[PDB]
């Protein structure tokens, strides 16, 4: 039970949207160079996967 980017593939990060919530979304793949992750969302109607960057907008790492 780790709500946030644990930097591990398969970790459940917090993504914002849909409800404007930071909802536990799962990392499917990580790009470390650009610093993006292929995140798979549970509550997401358009697509289910997306490449977004950590805390660039709607992505939150772990508590700290």
């Amino acid at each position: 039970n780790r709500p946030g980017i644990t930097f591990e593939i398969g970790a459940r990060l917090e993504a914002l949207d849909y409800l404007q919530k930071w909802y536990p979304s799962r990392i499917e793949k990580i790009d470390y160079e650009e610093g993006k992750m292929l995140v798979h969302f549970e509550r997401w109607s358009h697509r289910y996967d997306e490449w977004i960057y950590w805390d660039s907008n709607r992505l939150r790492p772990l508590e700290r």
